[PDB]
């Protein structure tokens, strides 16, 4: 048909975000997975002070576009408390850079790992509930803007001041207004992917929820690797398709495990929505 919902992520880069590279000074390397580095940015404030930011870059081609992808998606979504904030981008004379909010504690996965012994500036059950709650809200927001993240995991969740969680790395994110599915034609997070994504290459709101389930398992297991000791081979894919699922992690309240189980239903339609998840966790928090 000749009649289309316009996808904002496919529109041209809006130079409202453009930022002079002269006004950036690169610090330490912050991650590699491209790479992000800490920097100070002049002129982002009305009073014209310097502020600390995180800049996402590439090394000297599909990752070239994945960065442009991530940028247009962030630009499209706008600002939310539970998403890494886009602050600007450099696209002129030089390599493409993406400036975003700096999260002082880094990824949630290594945070839970550092804090694993201190558990029970320590960690306790109420923090993990909060992380549950915030991440589901950030996800419910993406779903509200017809966006699927497609790489939901503890490694892609940053923790900032105030124990606030932010979703980051939108390289694989898509906007699914026109079609109810998304079919892909790269390297992928198998142990976080829904079956229909592995077997038929389809991605939907329901497949993000599946990833959210695996994330909870990461979360209540204090940063343990999914399907521990299980290599990604033929043995793995069968067990998935036959219906086998991880068991409850050590510190997961029974009703939080019930949420993982419904996120892992082979039937996408029997999975809950992020809207429903946010309601569930909110009631669990109240009863305390
Ligand atoms: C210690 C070590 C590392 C960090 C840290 C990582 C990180 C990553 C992003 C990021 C932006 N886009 N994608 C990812 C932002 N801030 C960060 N901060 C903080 C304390």
């Amino acid at each position: 048909n000749n009649y289309s919902y316009i996808d904002p992520t496919q529109l041209p880069y809006d130079h409202k975000w453009e930022f002079p590279r002269n006004r950036l000074s690169f610090g330490k390397t912050l991650g590699a997975g491209g790479k992000v580095v800490e920097a100070t940015a002049q002129g982002l404030i009305k009073s014209d002070a310097a502020m600390t930011v995180a800049v996402k870059m590439l090394k000297p081609s599909t990752e070239r576009e994945a960065l442009m992808s991530e940028l247009k998606v962030l630009s499209y979504l706008g600002n939310h408390e539970n998403i890494v904030n886009l602050l600007g981008a450099c696209t002129h004379g030089g390599p493409t850079l993406v400036i975003t909010e700096y999260c002082c504690y880094g990824d949630l996965l290594n945070f839970l790992r550092r804090k694993r012994d201190s558990f029970h500036n320590a960690l306790d059950l109420e923090d993990l509930l909060s992380f549950s709650y915030q991440v589901a809200k950030g996800m419910a927001f993406l779903a509200s803007k017809n966006c699927i993240h497609r790489d939901l995991a503890a490694r892609n969740i940053l923790l900032t001041h105030g124990r606030i969680t932010k979703i980051c790395d939108f390289g694989l994110a898509r906007v699914i207004k026109n079609d109810s599915n998304y079919v892909d034609k790269a390297r992928l997070p198998v142990k976080w992917m829904a079956p229909e994504s592995i077997f038929n290459s389809v991605y939907t709101f329901e497949s993000d929820v599946w990833s959210y389930g695996i994330f909870l398992w990461e979360l209540f297991s204090l940063g343990s690797s999914p399907y521990p000791g299980m290599p990604v081979d033929s043995k793995f894919y069968k067990m998935i398709k036959e219906g086998f699922r991880m068991s409850s992690p050590e510190h997961a309240p029974a009703e939080m495990y019930d949420i993982m189980k419904t996120c892992w239903d082979a039937d996408p339609d029997k999975r809950p929505t992020f809207k429903q998840i946010v309601q569930d966790i909110e009631k669990q928090i109240s009863e305390s």
